[PDB]
């Protein structure tokens, strides 16, 4: 037989890109494989080398199906299980989602494989660079977008971590794209040159991660109890379960009154409206203040709005000591960024403001987020305020069940922990509750689908990283200088 006659052939290459696709999936919290990233990518820019434009978005699409076939494959749990729609049907969802997020690739891969078709260093380290960046901008911003298994989530514990508190996590996207294409350079080609580009761009960052842009303050070290309920998802929205719910919560609270200053329930942890349970609330504020505590749970509100009719909020309120609790107070949180398919129709939850206070909770200043708006970086470093003591985030990952979207919801939020230097008080119904410290670290974390509490003395951090202290836009004028030098350097 041959092996230069298989890889020309398209077929082959449509093949090799779906195992590279699946295999990138390696790379995230279930599984912690680094290397697999950089794997993935070297032969997503390796396999379209010498394609033409079609040839090469239709080696990219079949790369990013096959990422998007098992990396997010979990939400098949949230459909077969909640949903009268058959397993056929399902199969033909997950399928139909798979093919819409492996379609940004595919344009990706045509684009680039269109401006620059030869294989030179100017594609892979400059041009394929930005227009990656380009790409997961739009997948992440288009019908409210979906910037699910993005690379520079899985360099938390690698090398290039502390990168994040500088650029964001979005510039480890930047770098992971620019390093593995060097490498796939050095592949196709016996050129010693591009793998040490590859490996001293690679091994700059490491050195920027024992950095540490937070001052630790030993004196405001409180004990936080995250309460873990694990109510089932499939009576939690049951008038039958809401008094059993609320006597597991309070029944778990009430020891922790008068010894944590904190404590946390999921989201919806109250699954009522919160003019509803008004005496249950204004008891238990009364209590927590008698004690000597304050509560930070998950609700959903009603509001007549401006028009008088209801608008409703998947809210975070705020109860007890240093945080009195009213039907009308500033000290809550709407969400904002409501999840596609799970609480409205593209094309009823309501949208609460985009920047919204900090909590305030017995004097502590907490930047809440809610689920799937803790893997938005942007918007948590623009609610972000240089008060802020930690980052709250409340979730319910009972939806995937026992699968690998909890572990990369987690991974994404330990992100913003990494980025912000902010300690991350992670809740969820029976997902991973965890107390991630300011450096992206584990540093309490109970099992997961049980009832238990989660009971640490945790400390907050003051100062700026330079993500938080500049935001996003430097990693986007780099992109914006790179993909005007290649494109300008095209036109020859």
């Amino acid at each position: 037989m041959a092996f230069a006659s298989l890889i020309e052939r398209q077929r082959i290459r449509l093949l090799l890109a779906l195992l590279f696709g699946a295999c990138g999936t390696l790379a995230f919290s279930p599984y912690d494989v680094w290397p697999a990233a950089i794997i993935s990518l070297m032969g997503l820019q390796a396999l379209t080398f010498n394609r033409r434009p079609l040839q090469s978005a239709a080696i990219g699409f079949c790369w990013g199906f096959g990422l998007f076939g098992s990396g997010i494959n979990w939400v098949y749990v949230s459909i077969a299980t909640f949903g009268g729609m058959p397993g056929p049907v399902n199969i033909f969802l997950v399928v139909l989602l798979a093919a819409y997020l492996s379609l940004y690739t595919g344009l990706f891969a045509g684009v680039l494989s269109r401006l620059w078709p030869k294989t030179t260093w100017l594609r892979v380290a400059i041009a394929a660079p930005a227009l990656w960046q380009v790409t997961e901008f739009l997948r992440g911003w288009v019908l409210t977008g979906f910037p699910w298994l993005q690379f520079g989530y899985s360099q938390i514990d690698g090398p290039l971590k502390g990168l994040a508190p500088i650029m964001g996590v979005e510039a480890i996207n930047f770098l992971l794209m620019m390093v593995s294409g060097l490498l796939a350079l050095a592949l196709v080609k016996r050129n010693w040159r591009p793998l040490v580009v590859a490996v001293v761009l690679f091994a700059l960052p490491f050195p920027l991660r024992y950095i540490q842009w937070f001052t630790p303050q030993p004196e405001k070290t409180i004990q936080v109890s995250m309460v873990q309920g694990d109510i089932p998802q499939s009576l939690k929205w049951d008038e039958g379960q809401l008094l059993n719910t609320l006597k597991i919560y309070y029944n778990a609270t009430a020891p922790l009154m008068g010894k944590s200053s904190l404590i946390i329930w999921p989201e919806s942890a109250i699954t009522d409206l919160e003019i509803n349970q008004q005496p249950f609330l204004k008891a238990l504020d009364g209590e927590l203040r008698d004690k000597g505590s304050s509560l930070v749970t998950g609700i959903v509100d009603a509001r007549l709005n401006k028009q008088n009719r209801y608008d409703t909020y998947n809210t975070i309120i705020t109860l007890g000591k240093g945080a009195p609790y009213s039907y009308e107070s500033a000290d809550r949180y709407n969400k904002n960024h409501l999840v596609p398919f799970g609480e409205f129709v593209p094309l009823s939850f309501s949208r609460g403001p985009y920047i919204q206070p900090p909590l305030s909770a017995n004097g502590i200043e907490l930047t809440a987020a809610i689920c799937y708006e803790i893997i938005l970086g942007e918007q948590v470093r623009d609610n972000f305020r240089p008060d802020t003591d930690y980052l709250l985030t409340i979730s319910n990952d009972a939806w995937f069940g026992k699968s690998i979207g909890p572990w990369q919801h987690f991974q994404m939020a330990r992100m913003r922990a990494l980025e912000l230097a902010r300690p991350l008080l992670r809740s969820t119904n029976n997902g991973i509750t965890a107390v991630i410290g300011p450096q992206g670290e584990i540093q309490a974390m109970i099992p997961q689908f049980t009832r238990e509490v989660l009971t640490t003395n945790v400390t907050p951090t003051t100062g700026l990283t330079p993500y938080a202290r500049t935001g996003n836009w430097p990693l986007w004028v780099l992109t914006a200088l790179f993909g005007f030098a290649a494109v300008l350097m095209s036109l020859r």
